[PDB]
DNA sequence: CTAGCG
DNA sequence: CGGGTATCCCACAACGCTAG
RNA sequence: GAGGGUGCUUGUACACCCAUAGGGUGAGGUUAAGAAUUACACUCACUAAGUGUGAACAACACAUACAACUUGUGGGAUAUACG
């Protein structure tokens, strides 16, 4: 049987539940201080990752052995003592252990690992480097985190202890998106997979991953929507004589050319800013759109894909394809203009898995 | 205290000087066996050099510092690649592992690899007979027995004259690299240049001059430099301009009876802020001024009126009015004297 | 509840 | 041409069990 | 008046507020000058924001309509700003 639910992430706001401030303080210092310790622990993971590596490259080319990476115990030919995924976890656990829990690293080696092994022949060959994780990596986690996950009516909040600290859901105005969804874990109706968090200057956030199931739809496979992407018009969109245009030209490239506009206008301007103190300082003005143009731009695709989706479901459009994009993709790449304005890849991805959520089949032409 | 001597680099065009295309591609192919031993060597002496000095952390294998990893390499590739490039790399690596060292410990940096497409490093010694041809109309030497011709095209740049100074030696050449990009072999070469005493001519001539949409325009030769923009100096206006007219509404309707000076404060206060910022953006387009009259060695400087009648003028505001403002004239004319420059009023 | 191992 | 950085494309992941 | 704060996260307007926030500072290093002092797109850091109860810059409670809500990690790539 195939998989029946696919990964979905929720951002839930999460606030320390201790009643006095100098506490709150000291598990918000405690949980920098994971982050830091888990990016550290990243690059340590990638360092002593490709380290064996190039030592295994280096005996076979000269001696031509084929040495290989496995517990010698069980292999005659291997150079590890161990499992190689339990030796990057020691290690790591080894230099870090007493600051952060260790599950931390548990899921984070797991991760890492995994993607090493799919970039492994481009890293023999040679065109990608060794990641350098940032330091606002959020720090993944996994279900031995969560504990004692309940329903506190006195506060209306969901009250767990995220390893020893407790923590009381601030979901705010969310009573019918969210809410459901942690009351579903809390008696196991849904499935929470190992999520990560992150600390964005005094807020918590808890990106669960759960699985959520697939929505059956009354559609006819044999119904054909047309859709055509161009930066003149975002989505046009055919079902024998139904039509919808999704979204316009003003809305989306008119609004992220002023957007670029006010950020230029800005680094022009930052020239003769507050100086004689840093770079920092200088171009906070431009730190202002941080992920401005990101955010407005990732919101009009999640609503052009959730109006196109609807599109279909509406006229029981069971299969989507996207007319001629193969040649849109080529003629893209020629000219700078439409690939830094015009967002296909997030826009293909958005509808490929919201489509295979909803059961709609895709086909690019 | 800095180091008296500033480095520069170039990326120059570089063909090898051979008659026939047969030689051309056998030379362009054994470079790119040349590139394909850097990488490995490289990669196998920044990992062996990780291993080595965090042996402790290493405990899950089974059961000076550059001479081991030299002699490796050499082995590794002799005949087939020149090892005093590999001398240079492996140098090249050890200094670089020296200097991150501290942050190779702490887990802030993981290890740095290297590509397919690095540019591969050489010293002084690979470079020899790099003499100016006159009959091939180039630049051209010999690159490890290999004779080479460089192409400039119509390049106006700096470019030539930084080559005319190196052949005569004017300019010490430092670990510099090559690069086989597109098809197209390339010289990255750092070139360590004493920085000469600029010491004000005062022949040289700067012409300072306002304008309706630059601050401050002077001309000096053949290098232009502008200072500032109209928006720039005027968002500063409009945002105090806009802050002062809101607070005077909000006070009109706020309570009395308390004093007009706890009423008009802001007022005031927000009137002379604009004051000062209208003086510190003198001073820094005065500094700057000052700066781009010094960068040039320019011993004399003139401000031109400019002013006219009627024309275009008259109506535009001429943004930073004339030279009649808040004393930006007496703060030239200070900084200047401060700084030894001519200044004479046109 | 946390830490180990593949 | 310096880091640093605003975005684009493009790939991958988001464990599972046992024992003190 | 742009821009922000609170109103779960993102977008649009929204009521209450902050706003010279492209500002006000603080720390360290470097540099120039006889000094006051200046400068650094050097590095780092801090400081404003709904209403009520509350001595409180403690805490708790209440606090908009609409649309969206699969996000993180990494690499490759270009561009803008400045030197």
């Amino acid at each position: 049987m195939g998989k029946s639910t696919l990964k979905h992430t929720r951002k839930i706001q999460i606030l320390i539940d201790l009643p006095t401030k100098d506490e709150k303080k000291e598990v918000m210092d405690m949980m920098y201080q994971w982050r830091d310790r888990c990016f550290r622990a990243a690059n340590i993971i990638v360092t002593h990752l490709y380290v064996q590596e190039m030592i295994k490259d280096f005996f076979y080319l000269s001696e031509g052995i084929k040495y290989k990476l496995a517990d010698e115990k069980k292999d005659e030919k291997g150079i590890l003592q161990r499992s190689r995924m339990n030796t990057t976890y020691r290690v790591v656990s080894d230099r870090f252990k007493g600051e952060m829990p260790t599950n931390i690293l548990s899921t984070l080696n797991h991760g890492l690992i995994s993607s090493f092994n799919k970039n492994r022949v481009q890293y023999w060959k040679g065109e990608r480097s060794l990641p350098n994780f940032k330091k606002d990596m959020a720090f993944p986690f996994g279900l031995q985190g969560i504990s004692r996950l309940v329903y506190d009516e006195e506060k209306k909040a969901f009250c767990f202890r995220l390893y020893r600290v407790p923590f009381k859901t601030y979901l705010g105005k969310d009573f019918t998106d969210k809410r459901m969804l942690l009351e579903r874990l809390v008696k196991g109706d849904v499935k929470l997979c190992a999520s990560n968090i992150q600390l964005n200057g005094g807020k918590i956030f808890w990106l669960a991953v759960f699985e959520i199931e697939k929505e059956k739809h009354s559609l006819k496979p044999e119904v054909i929507a047309e859709a055509s992407l161009s930066l003149e018009y975002p989505i046009v969109v055919k079902t024998g004589k139904n039509r919808l245009t999704i979204g316009t030209k003003e809305e989306f490239l008119y609004r992220r050319l002023a957007i670029q506009a006010a950020r230029r206008r800005t680094q022009v301007g930052a020239t003769y800013s507050r100086s004689g103190k840093g770079k920092k300082r200088k171009l906070k003005a431009v730190d202002k759109y941080h992920k401005t143009e990101s955010n407005y731009v990732a919101h009009r695709i999640h609503v052009y894909s959730r109006k196109l989706i609807d599109f279909c479901i509406k006229h029981q459009a069971g299969t989507l394809i996207l007319m001629n994009q193969e040649d849109k993709v080529g003629i893209a790449k020629e000219e700078e203009f439409v690939l830094r304005n015009w967002s296909y890849y997030e826009l293909m991805t958005k509808i490929k898995y919201k489509a295979e959520k909803a059961g709609i089949e895709l086909i690019i032409g």
